[PDB]
């Protein structure tokens, strides 16, 4: 693969944070006023991005329609995904809310709700059967209904009922649950399982809506999923897959949301990603 050409190249000479260094650079800026309104400051993740407003998904509410979360909208992919930060205590409501409103199947979490010994999301889901969760503020009540717990994933069906109209949906939460504290992974090999089992679940089809996928603040791998994934459709789709340049994804990407690739670690990550992904698919 001309992309591992490419990844060899830069191993050697080891300019991973020079690459990345040029993709930061040329990355776009765009405003993010509505994230910035003084009435929004607890809405917002501290150390996390803002969104872009031109990109935000706005809630369908008249008070305030703000929420810490962008759409990625992917044209020659046919992909979109949602991109948010890990629930606050006052925001799961909210976070729920877009869940429903945008017709999502899917929530990618890929970090583990306490990491380096400290609080990384709010608990936004119920961990028993027997013990729901309402959120009063957005009328929504959400009921875990089925969990499998396998090694390196976990993935819940939940029940999500818009206690306004008493319409349900089934939920599929899909958690990443090991990323380790410091650094990437070693091999992409469990990322990428994780990635195809997202996929299998028709959570990133076209059918529904955009899947959301959140992380730790500040520190990435939504980005990495989103990136790969795009990535390896394309590969699938294009009549010369050796044309697809993962730091041409990203920059598309990075239209519509920042830190989409915190580090240089992360972007060598990506790489690997898919290329082992992409030897595993054609
Ligand atoms: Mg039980």
């Amino acid at each position: 693969m001309e992309m591992e050409k490419e990844f060899e190249q830069i191993d050697k000479s080891g300019s991973w944070a020079a690459i990345y260094q040029d993709i930061r650079h040329e990355a776009s800026d765009f405003p993010c006023r509505v994230a910035k309104l003084p009435k929004n400051k607890n809405r917002n993740r501290y150390r996390d991005v803002s969104p872009f407003d031109h990109s935000r998904i706005k809630l369908h509410q008249e008070d305030n329609d703000y929420i810490n979360a962008s759409l990625i909208k992917m044209e020659e992919a046919q992909r979109s995904y949602i991109l948010t930060q890990g629930p606050l205590p006052n925001t799961c409501g909210h976070f729920w809310e877009m869940v429903w409103e945008q017709k999502s199947r899917g929530v990618v979490m890929l970090n583990r709700v306490m990491e380096k010994g400290s609080l990384k999301c709010a608990q936004y889901w119920p961990q028993k059967e027997e013990k729901e969760m309402i959120f009063e503020d957005t009328n929504l009540k959400l009921t875990l209904i089925s969990e499998d717990i396998k090694s390196y994933y976990t993935v819940r069906q939940l029940e999500l009922e818009n206690l306004t109209t008493q319409e349900t949906r089934e939920i599929l939460h899909f958690h990443y649950t090991t990323w380790p504290d410091f650094g990437v992974p070693e091999s992409p090999a469990s990322f990428l399982n994780f990635l195809f089992k997202v996929r299998e679940s028709g959570s990133l089809s076209p059918e529904h809506g955009p899947v959301v996928v959140h992380c730790s603040a500040g520190i990435g791998r939504s980005g990495t999923f989103c990136l790969a994934d795009t990535c390896l459709l394309l590969m699938d789709k294009r009549k010369d897959p050796s044309s697809v340049d993962i730091k041409k994804v990203l920059l598309e990407m990075r239209k519509f949301r920042m830190g989409l690739i915190q580090t240089a670690d992360q972007l060598r990550f990506s790489y690997l990603a898919v290329i082992e992904g992409a030897k595993f698919i054609m």
